[PDB]
């Protein structure tokens, strides 16, 4: 079961303590960018990103909450992510070019589903996917209700998976916590995207709380 | 002469050290919040707002450069920023509503210029700011080209104030190095927003490179 | 068979007199609310809404028409709204979040679609509306042109609704007239809004018009 | 001292009874149009405009608080009105192609100024209106805080007029009320736009509310 | 097997020449019209259908890139267009309408879908075009990637139309060449739309480039 | 008095033949280029420009009708621009960075004001421009009404340039014929921008429409 942090919860006055930390016990960074117009809301950003990858060695997963996500992709690159996980709402119209671009940048694509979007928004190109994300909660900020309807999302991914042998990984985001684990995980999720309410929460000293994490993830 | 240094151009890595370091020796923090919008980057936003609070105790200054700042200000206050520079450009129609906003919020008022922007633009509520600045170069970026035409803005803010019996102080961003400090004091600026090429940039070490700082505004 | 009038086709000379009416013989009060954005024209408003809430006792539908429903949700709600219909194409990254605001204000959840939106768009959330609305006409005027082909999609909705046991009731807006009860009613309707071809047109006192169309309908 | 009353601060259940009165005491009937996007708010339409008409003889001024103007121009000639009042930040580009157009379908040209937008905006066309009004409120709503900065616009509207030989009326939108009749005057306003603490506020009838009115714009 | 010269791939030195040579050869002519903003490119316009409109008998093809296609439809029918192509990505809320204005100006409907827009999004209009495209290649430019994918897309047409019992004709836009001719008539295709790659790179004398063309789409 | 032929104009039929004549008669060609945004219209590209470019030695100026000029600028000079004239209203917060980029590419520097827009607007960087241009109707189309008033824009021009002493030319956009030559030289201007009305109109053949456009200039 793999974990991916997500930056935008963590504590800037131990940063270096705790990219270290994520960078030798978790499999990804996520990296959320906004727009304050794709959702209303404003987080990281490439400078951000520039940061982190002067410490980490794990791939870092720069989730594009963004109006224009072809904006980002070439300055990203440059600022050291590793992968870019785009919007299917986004890019129609755009969606090979850009997924060519990212990978002319020698970056893994990642595909991201806001609740109210249907897995067969990335039919004709759901087999270019290193990494398929579901939205677990309405995007913009942390601490939002539980989805339970996005259950049936995973099972759906993690089915049409099967059935076309493809091989990318199945990621939650959004109130992954101790009360969704288990349905999470039985519904077909393989990496957790961990914030306040999963990891950052449970401690000060993030030792602690990747072990109350940790620990909670074992039921 | 006050010094206001630039967030987005800090280190991260050193984020206590440097935020406290600062705090004891400016005047302000420059936090710049963009929109991918109104300038064509992203770089820091209400969280890091939010992670420099904890640390700080001089007034954290929030330029605004978004489309909807109306948007912004409520979050911003929660935040603990204590000062909200507004774009004229960006306030046609609500200047005056968001002015009184942002003193609701107990926060200070700042009115920032696009280097193409005139004075006159804030001819109706200029009296109504407690800091005004002067791009010295288009917004977005760190490392730009200085304006020189920019000089006589400054001055003719300073006319402006001696005419009108005004008091609000003149910041300038943008470019604030060695190679400027000396006609920007001739212009009439009262704060030097200090980003990469007039701080950071002298040594890796903070301390040593404000007392280079320092040294070369002497002159 | 319930009845709910388009109050954008009423006679304001006769605003008392016909709310009153309305409001002891149709079930519910249909009010446009556009934005001359998401659709090409501008009817009513929360000013529309407070009005009618001085008389009414039924309740109030606002059918919003607009490109940021998130904005209309609280003053709707204070003006008096009972029900709040979304339009499904405005609401991806936020369906979730806005229904829930919608029933912390107490109001019923009522999702509309445009002819060319399927109802799958809904998928994810449509056994959280007590109220679905198929236009038969392209959004924004009265006396438009009745599309047909949208009888199947009330047939899916009655479908969808059994199959998956499901209590909303089925509205039409657009060209609910003579010529088209039977075949809607046939389709699955459960409601019908009604607007100048199928009620006001009839007859310049309200009560006639009111008989002529309860008539109409008996077939 | 004309005076033109806010028609989005009536009484609809009065509906005939006060626009009659309205006709045959005042000077304009002040009518609203908002976007949601120029002004976030929404208040009356073409669908007001048109009930207006069936009982008025003094002419309706329909002011268009909208991003593209250019879409109700035609609309609101059809729907009756005589006044097209224009936000000359939403002409540039179109002004005098605007103009021109609102001349062919017989009806006058007025021109309204946010509080932030100087008069020389208007200088190459100021000649072609017959009413300029100044906001004296951020527009939008009812109810705003009155920005004296605005008498300092008034005069030199005033002042332009006389020096340039024009003829156009100075109209007042925001606050005309007890506590702003006589600043106002002295300023060189000509008309007053009256809304809820002018007018409507003073009494439920509004015949009585006309009294108290008249009664406080002669000091 | 019909052909389509793309028309921004034409030599405007002979345009004369080319387009008399097309207009007895081909079966219609595709005119792009873009703009700058549905794809990030500009190209030909009404001026430019006008202009081919002098010479021809063949129906003009009008591709609406844009965001506003409903700005398009009366001009383009002024200048000689005989076919409009829309996007559904641009007309959810406006289908059948535009449908009916295109044919009330006695125009043909053309229905292009972007190569991530599934052929249900016009499940409910499908019935009402002449022509249906298939965008083998991100929209925007000529000499982009092939798109694979799309086959399937075409596949699924023919399938449709078929068990529908529907007459349109299916077209293709996006390198149409040598290397696809084969897979292409498979898959489906009626129409090829050529461009670069496929017609006018073959020769500078569109005579020659021509036969060439031909005799490779024997194969 | 210099000449710059629209080709927006011209008759595509005869295009070498045009473009050839116009090159060794006019001092520059004069290439609109709309976005359907910043002006309501479609007309030239880049294509356009490339294809002017095989048989031009006169400079190509393209006027830049468009939201966002920044997008262009390198594929202009790529097809062979030699001028690119900026709409200061599109590049507030940008005008210093695009004329460094228009530089870098080797371009000349155009302005061109809107009517509504007053010179000031380009205060701080006027002194950058080889050529500032005045619409003297309001952008997007042919044949549109002269506007007398912008006869005094061309005349501020004039002593602007000679009180500061700068060297650009002064051009004039926009219904250049016989009933206007007099009163623009009168004003200022120093280049024609010459239509339908000025050229194309007075003959069939481009030789004989010159000649009677030079005589007519002659008074
Ligand atoms: O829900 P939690 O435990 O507070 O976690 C918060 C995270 O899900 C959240 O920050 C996520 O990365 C964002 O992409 C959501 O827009
Ligand atoms: O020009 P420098 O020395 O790299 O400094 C960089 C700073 O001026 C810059 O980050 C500034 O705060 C921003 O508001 C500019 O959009
Ligand atoms: O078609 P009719 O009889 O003129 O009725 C008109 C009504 O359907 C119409 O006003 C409806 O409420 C609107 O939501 C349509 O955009
Ligand atoms: O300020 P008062 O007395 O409540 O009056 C209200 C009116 O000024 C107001 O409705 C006005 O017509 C609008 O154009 C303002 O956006
Ligand atoms: O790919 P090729 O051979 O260069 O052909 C180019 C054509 O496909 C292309 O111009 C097409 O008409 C456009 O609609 C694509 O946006
Ligand atoms: O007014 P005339 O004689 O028809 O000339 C037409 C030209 O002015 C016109 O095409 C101009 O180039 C455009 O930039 C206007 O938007
Ligand atoms: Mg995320
Ligand atoms: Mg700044
Ligand atoms: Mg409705
Ligand atoms: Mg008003
Ligand atoms: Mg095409
Ligand atoms: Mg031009």
């Amino acid at each position: 079961m793999k974990i991916s942090p997500s930056l935008m919860c963590m504590d800037l006055l131990k940063f270096k303590e705790q990219i270290e930390f994520i960078d030798s016990h978790a499999d990804y960074f996520h990296i959320d960018i906004m727009d304050g117009h794709f959702v209303p809301n404003l987080t990281l950003s490439p400078f951000f990103v520039s940061q982190v990858k002067k410490l980490a060695t794990k791939p870092l997963d720069c989730h594009l909450m963004v109006t224009r996500p072809q904006d980002y992709i070439a300055q990203l690159a440059r600022a050291g992510a590793d992968f870019i996980t785009l919007h299917p709402e986004t890019i129609n119209g755009q969606a090979f070019r850009l997924i060519d671009e990212i990978r002319r940048h020698d970056m893994k694509v990642g595909l991201i589903l806001n609740p109210e979007t249907p897995v067969e928004a990335m039919k004709y190109y759901i087999h270019k996917a290193d990494k398929i994300t579901v939205m677990t909660v309405d995007p913009g900020f942390a601490g939002q209700p539980f989805i339970p309807e996005m259950l049936d999302k995973l099972a759906e991914l993690k089915a049409w998976r099967e059935r076309e042998g493809l091989e990318y990984e199945i990621e939650v985001d959004g109130s992954c916590n101790q009360a969704t684990y288990e349905k999470l995980m039985a519904a077909g999720a393989d990496v957790f995207i961990v914030g306040t309410s999963g990891l950052f929460n449970h401690a000060e000293n993030i030792d602690e709380a990747w072990r109350i994490m940790t620990a909670q993830i074992l039921a």
